[PDB]
């Protein structure tokens, strides 16, 4: 048998040490403020990645003819499939004989092996991230063949991710990949009740109509919002893809929170609260290999760092994580709830009412007032955080291993190890 | 006996994981410009710190009234003598019953038990970093203490670093305290020729008469320059420090690159250059450990970052290292040779003459015409970096292990832990 029975990578996308650590003081701010910040010291507050035995560092440029930092596509393709590509591949390579030429995937190597196999993300199902590993197209916006792909041709055992959109194109006979997938025997989720709802895999959730789901800290606070967390998300995939047979053929799982990368873009300070719900649920992962009869393999590192985010702003070295820690909804709600209102008691009232802000200055109203989205910047400023860029950065991030064979993960490694490990773990050749 | 025969504490100063990369990435392009950035990879172009076989993360806040972020002598303490304490404080804590109290030191400890001991530093040689193992003060400020301690009560075998003023104030008898290190059997050294000429230990090095020494490209590329790099002065301690005898006892060594802080206050894109000669210098110290005859405990590890380095600015996803590569002057040396100089064609000559620049704009030219300290910002733009403060930010940052006992640094862990683990490996207590 193998080394696992099974393994899954995990992949937060934009994460790098800083991150990481922003996320890390956040959680000792909120676990004990009187404390804060000598309860920051992992002695104290263990986190989630620090429950993995092994970590170490990953260099993650692509091989593309002009841009040295990678995207998610050339990076999700090196951890799928252990090799470089141009920015903006999924499942493939350029050739210089040959074009497009497609590789194989860690995915579909366990699938043909007997191994469940599941796909996990907050981002459209067929974003970069998920689509290395059970799609090739030779650019990353094809979305609707990325689609195609995965109900005609993979067929993961689970796919959770947003929009339904991509899967309502048409299908190769009949209907729509949603009658194909129906075909093929899923269900299809669309809410977080509708997923508790589901008794057998396979499974189809689509949680958006278009788009992503929605940012953790707006998932967790709007009373409207439908989709489950990612907590979530990942304790039904699991259940779904482990059952009684192998032992030794569990499943291989990509699990991705992959919206630390667009607050980065975005530059929005919720970036940090996002990336706490990301190293919570490596906490989750953690806990669930422990548990498991046959031995877990789990991998978990970030595509590449986005937003040049830095905990300290201009020059003081003091970070204000009480406005991270108050903040109830991102900027992109925000700027849904302050839209048209001009009374500066009213603004006011409203930045109130989800933040911890308690009193706006005359000028934060003039600019609330202006273009709401501007809130971004004034919560940025009132943290003492900073963002140097709206794209990637080109820093080499942590990664981290748990299970067997974690130690050779103590080291700087490639982006390209990753796939290498895992197929190591599940005992498939590339 | 102990784990150890020696152990040797590397403190890069303001380096963080951003640090880290961009020098690894300045490695593989001056190696094989060609294959860059193919040859990154760690698998293909091993650098200085990838031959450490541990490395895990580390925590580096201060126990402070206001800040949240460290300063040197706070972090330096706990890398000395595991506690916390405020901004500023050298060797010791406030206590709320008694004021500031004094810390023991591993270095005192060490010294207690027949080991030799050294310091060695590109900084000052009584700043705060190497201060903090053989001095006590309430404020680092108060340089000239440090020296009389040192000098007069710690007596360290090497000390190494810039600054000759301070040892010039009085001693607490007789003349000065350069007077005070020659009654005490002292060799002083003031030029690289004069160091490697030392016959026997104990050795004053101080390399300039006030402040640093130069940064690494400045030191490399200046002919006038008579100060040796960090290499040689490691190379001279190591040998005056290690001598038969034991074989149980050899020496606890500190050795700090310290202007990479200084680059990232300064917001000057050498801090890549000067970091790249700290990450050899690491190397170095691994051969070092691994030809020992006894075993030698090697942790390396930053002490905070400075600058909010990002490998990106403003929105792209490429990094033009040729900038980096080809500069040869620092912008504290350009500053100098540009003075008062106001034709284009001569302002442009000199540029050439110290940078891969062959060609300035009109703008290039009315900017340096101004002030030639804007050159900084015209190198980090055409690099492609960007620094976000003046200031220290709140990262985690890596830390690296060799030797007995290096794999508990597969962990994250507090900086004080830099402390217990030299303690451990030496067989002192505190
Ligand atoms: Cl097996
Ligand atoms: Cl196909
Ligand atoms: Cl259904
Ligand atoms: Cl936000
Ligand atoms: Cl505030
Ligand atoms: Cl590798
Ligand atoms: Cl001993
Ligand atoms: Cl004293
Ligand atoms: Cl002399
Ligand atoms: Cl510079
Ligand atoms: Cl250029
Ligand atoms: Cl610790
Ligand atoms: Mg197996
Ligand atoms: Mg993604
Ligand atoms: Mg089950
Ligand atoms: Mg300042
Ligand atoms: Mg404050
Ligand atoms: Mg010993
Ligand atoms: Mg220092
Ligand atoms: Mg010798
Ligand atoms: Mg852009
Ligand atoms: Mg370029
Ligand atoms: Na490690
Ligand atoms: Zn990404
Ligand atoms: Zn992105
Ligand atoms: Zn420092
Ligand atoms: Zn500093």
């Amino acid at each position: 048998a193998s080394p696992a029975a099974n393994a899954i990578a995990y992949i937060v996308d934009g994460m790098g040490q800083t991150q990481i650590s922003a996320a890390r003081y956040l959680n000792a701010y909120k676990t004990a403020p009187e404390r804060f910040p000598l309860n920051v010291s992992p002695a104290e507050t263990p986190t989630g990645f620090d429950a993995f035995s092994s970590r170490g560092s990953m260099t993650t440029f692509p091989d593309d003819p002009y841009e040295t930092t990678t995207d998610s596509a050339a990076a999700a393709t090196a951890f799928a499939s252990g090799v470089k590509t141009y920015n903006g591949a999924i499942g493939g390579v350029q050739t210089s004989g040959g074009g497009f030429q497609r590789v194989d995937t860690v995915l579909e190597r366990a699938s043909a092996q007997g191994y469940a196999t599941g796909l996990i993300t907050t981002t459209e199902a067929t974003h970069a991230t998920p689509a290395a590993f059970a799609a090739h197209v030779e650019d990353r916006g094809n979305q609707t063949e990325i689609a195609r792909q995965y109900i005609e041709e993979t067929q993961p055992d689970v796919i959770l991710g947003g929009q339904r959109r991509d899967f309502e194109a048409d299908a190769s006979n009949g209907g729509t990949l949603v009658d194909a997938a129906r075909d093929n025997g899923y269900t299809i989720a669309e809410t977080a009740a509708e997923l508790d709802a589901v008794d057998d895999p396979p499974v189809l959730g689509l949680f958006s109509q278009e788009s992503h789901l929605d940012y953790y800290l707006d998932r967790k606070n709007d009373p409207e919002n439908t989709q489950p967390n990612l907590d979530a998300m990942v304790d039904a995939g699991v259940d779904l893809l482990s059952s009684a047979g192998d032992p030794d053929k569990g499943f291989f799982l990509l699990v991705e929170s992959g919206r630390v990368d667009h607050a980065g873009h975005a530059n929005y300070p919720a970036q940090v609260a996002e990336q706490y719900e990301a190293t919570q649920v490596a906490g989750q992962l953690v806990e669930y290999a422990e548990t498991t009869a046959e031995p877990t393999f789990l991998v978990s590192t970030g595509d590449h760092e986005c937003g040049g985010l830095t905990l300290g702003r201009d020059s003081p070295y003091e970070v204000e994580y009480d406005v991270l820690a108050a903040q109830k909804a991102t900027t992109s709600r925000l700027r849904d709830l302050l839209a048209g209102v001009r009374s500066a008691d009213e603004l006011e009232s409203i930045v109130a009412a989800h933040t911890g802000i308690t009193a706006l200055t005359d000028r934060e109203v003039a600019k609330l007032r202006d273009a709401p989205g501007s809130i971004s910047t004034i919560l940025a400023e009132r943290a003492g955080i900073a963002f140097t860029t709206d794209g990637h950065t080109g820093t080499d991030v942590p990664v981290f291993a748990h299970g067997p064979n974690a130690a050779r993960f103590d080291a700087a490694r490639d982006n390209t190890a990753v796939a290498d490990a895992l197929a190591a773990a599940l005992g498939v050749s590339l």
